[PDB]
């Protein structure tokens, strides 16, 4: 509720974000824009085969990539969970609620941060050692030629706000501490925390992007688009489960819906 | 420009009063007993009130909704700058906007136990609405759940007038030809809305943020309604009547 308290809250979260997420947006942009480090580019199947001898990927093609993308998701859930521990008040909440906040929250956060790794033309993979193009992913077979595209569409819009990491660290906390999750036992203390985080985000954006009229409101409006991407991904995953499939214990739990 | 924001705000509340016959203030007075409405809680109650059922109620809610679209279209005329936008862009904004607004404004007629109907001359219970045939009676409850959360923000008409304008001027609707002027207008509205909530609810921390957060839930509920409406079109044949009427009320 005090300006210096809010700046303090912001530094705390930026700190834990740096410590919890190995690839920041600043590091990714440096790789993406050529600033002094350059990735191997995957645009076709021969490039894909060429990639393994260069990067440590692959841990039928469209399947190896989907499963590889899912294995990457398990890491993302782990990093997000670590970051969330350090949000003031989160570990004090009721255990069930802590679990529920993570249940719905991780996917919206993965896609928020996946935007840090993308441009119009493709996405960084394997901790920035590779770069897979959108048209290659778009051209994958069966239902897999479509799981990545709506992420690209969001990112292009999302990256237009030019947020930096110190902006994102607070935004991510706001996503987790949302009292509208299905099944929360005690909404009042969850919401109380978000008043603090929203207050910090409001000031952080005013200071960091003072020329950006209504960035705060515009950034919150983006939570609408995040929700829509998660709906589609959960549905496309119930289709794979019945066709081939054959899901990490972490992924098994987040997929109860 | 604080005076500009208070000026913009009083303008819309003025126009909103003139465009929408049943305000939230007026509806809340009727809900609380502060002329009592006819209450529909069962099937015999329905037959007596006017002077297959689940379809008659759905069709009745749509005919009512189409009346509100004309009222919303008129209110949008009064948003400063809106009539100067490209006509194509105006149609597109209303096309995608009306649903979110109809749901926003439906919450003013709603409480835990039911909803005002026919300009406040009736009251339909939620316990009646919850229990309808499998396809129907399931498009309703998510509205009630939304409203209760929404009505907990305790907004009044002068808040909603600006909130409604904000929905209308969303520069992300598919097919917009010229987004800059739409967004420039929406900046003014958000500034005006922000000021409105601080003055009106000086004790309500971060209400502005909380209200914008609700637009996430509005989009999700409209999506679901758009989905259930693709199901009735292919499954329910009795929803035919005059071909002209299907033409009038399809939207
Ligand atoms: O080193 C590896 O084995 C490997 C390492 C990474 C990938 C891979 N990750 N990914 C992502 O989308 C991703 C990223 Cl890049 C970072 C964090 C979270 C994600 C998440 F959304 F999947 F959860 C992809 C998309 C498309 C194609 C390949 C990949 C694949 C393989
Ligand atoms: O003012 C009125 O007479 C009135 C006005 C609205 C309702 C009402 N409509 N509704 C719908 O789901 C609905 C339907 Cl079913 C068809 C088309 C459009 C809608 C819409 F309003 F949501 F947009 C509801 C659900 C739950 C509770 C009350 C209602 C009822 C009465």
């Amino acid at each position: 509720m005090e300006s210096a308290d809010l700046r303090a809250l912001a530094k705390h979260l930026y700190d834990s974000y740096i410590k919890s997420f190995p690839l920041t947006k600043a590091k990714a942009r440096a790789i993406l824009t050529g600033k002094t480090k350059s990735p191997f580019v995957i645009y076709d199947m021969n490039s894909l085969m060429m990639g393994e001898d260069k990067i440590k990927f692959k841990h039928e093609v469209a399947i190896r990539i989907f499963q590889g993308c899912q294995f990457r998701s398990v890491e993302a859930v782990q990093e997000i969970t670590e970051y969330a521990k350090s949000i003031p008040g989160f570990v004090n909440l009721d255990l069930n609620d802590q679990v529920t906040l993570l249940k719905y929250g991780v996917h919206e956060i993965i896609y928020t941060m996946l935007a840090s790794l993308m441009n119009k033309d493709g996405v960084l993979i394997s901790e920035g050692q590779g770069f897979m193009t959108r048209e290659f992913l778009k051209s994958l077979r069966k239902p897999f030629g479509d799981f990545m595209e709506p992420k690209f569409e969001f990112a292009v819009k999302f990256n237009a706000l030019e947020l930096d990491d110190s902006d994102l660290a607070i935004f991510i906390a706001v996503i987790i501490l949302s009292g509208d999750r299905p099944g929360l036992l005690n909404v009042k203390p969850i919401e109380d925390i978000q008043d603090n985080l929203l207050q910090a985000l409001e000031l952080q954006l005013k200071l960091n992007h003072p020329e950006s009229s209504q960035l705060f409101a515009k950034l919150l409006q983006k939570m609408t688009d995040l929700r829509q991407i998660v709906t589609e991904h959960v549905q496309l995953l119930q289709v794979i489960k019945k066709t081939e499939t054959d899901l990490h214990p972490l992924l098994q739990e987040i997929y109860k819906d």
